[PDB]
């Protein structure tokens, strides 16, 4: 149903490796995103099982499915994000511009997509800026290219993946909006993570930072997973942020 | 006459912070737990003499105040905080109409007798409204909200209670939100003009229409076709038995 042929795609500019992802054409008018697979790393149909999980989801806050080709070599068809991943916009030109209200306003959006996932009953596994996408008018959308540091212990040491283990990782993606884009837990190993964080550590207030944003990061990072808050109450908080928790906000040299 | 020593008063956890000074949990006497709040000394300290005029179950009770410089205003505590936070928190989940209606209840109680002693509060909000045991609400004063302020308070400063009676129907709506920002999407600049044009927030989710009817009669164009808080304590104290008998509890409201 989703099929179409290959003669309507032209692959223009390769924007990332792996299979690997393509800025293109589709019918000679509408710009689109292509997912390629690279044959022998891994099978049509073990590739096509995300495009499966596409079909049944649509959000303004997510990336699109536009279309898919089972013709080997296989490809993934999507809308175009023009800035590129939240990770590369954050530690990019547009990095030392971004402050507090914009990277609140991009969670809010991030929030948005994700409580949509939280009501279709799906797991996104792997939520990092670097499965968001930017575009104009600093669009973020939720996406996923294919991570010890954003997982929550229960899912990393006993595989319990739920949206709550969802809402540590985005309070782990509100350290790298805050940060512009660093690697959390500075300095610290992947060992030296898992055995921390169950001893109870948690990263501290990020430098410019209000203790507001730190404090709904420390409820997204609680130890019992129904104890940490829906994707629905942060986009609430979130959207509502500078007027209901921080009214005498005051812009710095960062944030 | 209502003065205390330093030595008796004794600030121990940090509620707030920010406008002309913060807000503190201690102890007064050290048995009676208190609120102790830390712009020129006779304009911080003209705010705790408007207090000394002011005595309702429905109001922030003052208790003690220091004269000097470092000035202590000293009041009751409110174990729960902010009505705001109360809200958006995690007893927010748990309210339902009843409950936000008792508390809306309240605060047009402790409204009715700032009416009487013919005052303007002029900041009419759950920021501003502080919730202690067994869901008691009483109206505080933290110290522009244009969402909350009536168009001839903040277009010409016509500010009297009948402007106070419209900041009310915006408190209705964040009670039947649980917190939400009022007129939502939508900035200061934007706000004005659509409230001008006749613009009026719709029906909330899950909320009886007889109570929107009733926000729209706190936002009435005309500051005198507002109703009284004595109306709005009355109507909201017998809502479920003279408004809503067959009210039926929902989701969220
Ligand atoms: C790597 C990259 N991608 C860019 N834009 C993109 N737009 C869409 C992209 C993409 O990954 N599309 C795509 C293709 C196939 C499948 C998928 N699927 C998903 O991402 C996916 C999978 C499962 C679930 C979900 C969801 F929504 F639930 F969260 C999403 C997505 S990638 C721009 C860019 N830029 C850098 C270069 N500059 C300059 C020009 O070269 C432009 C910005 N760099
Ligand atoms: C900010 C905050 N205030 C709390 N409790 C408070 N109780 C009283 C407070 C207070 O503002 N007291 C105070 C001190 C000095 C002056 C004033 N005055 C007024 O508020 C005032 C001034 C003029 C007029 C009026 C009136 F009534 F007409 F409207 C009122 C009030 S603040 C609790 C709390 N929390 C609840 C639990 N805690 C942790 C407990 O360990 C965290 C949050 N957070």
């Amino acid at each position: 149903a989703w099929e179409i042929p290959r003669e309507s795609l032209r692959l223009e500019v390769k924007l990332g490796q792996g299979g690997e992802v393509w800025m293109g054409t589709w019918n000679g008018t509408t710009r689109v995103a292509i997912k390629t697979l690279k044959p022998g790393t891994m099978s049509p149909e073990a590739f096509l099982q995300e495009a499966q999980v596409m079909k049944k989801l649509r959000h303004e806050k997510l990336v699109q499915l536009y279309a898919v080709v089972s013709e080997e070599p296989i490809y993934i068809v999507t809308e175009y994000m023009s800035k590129g991943s939240l990770l590369d916009f954050l530690k990019g030109e547009m990095g030392k511009y971004l402050r507090l209200p914009q990277l609140v306003d991009m969670a809010a959006q991030i929030a948005s997509g994700m409580a949509y996932v939280e009501r279709m009953n799906y797991v996104h596994r792997d939520l990092r800026a670097a499965n968001i996408l930017v575009g104009e008018n600093l669009v973020c959308k939720v996406a996923d290219f294919g991570p010890i540091k954003w997982t929550a212990p229960e899912a990393a040491l006993y595989g319990r993946f739920t949206i709550k283990s969802d809402v540590w990782s985005f309070g782990i993606l509100l350290t790298e909006l805050t940060t512009k884009g660093r690697v959390p837990y500075p300095g610290m190993v992947n060992r030296e993570v898992l055995d921390q964080v169950e001893r109870g550590y948690r990263m501290p207030c990020p430098p410019e930072c209000p203790e507001s944003l730190h404090d709904l990061m420390c409820q997204c990072w609680r130890k019992d997973p129904e104890e940490r808050p829906t994707f629905e109450y942060l986009q609430a908080f979130l959207e509502d942020y500078f007027t209901s928790t921080e009214p005498q906000y005051q812009p710095g040299e960062n944030l």
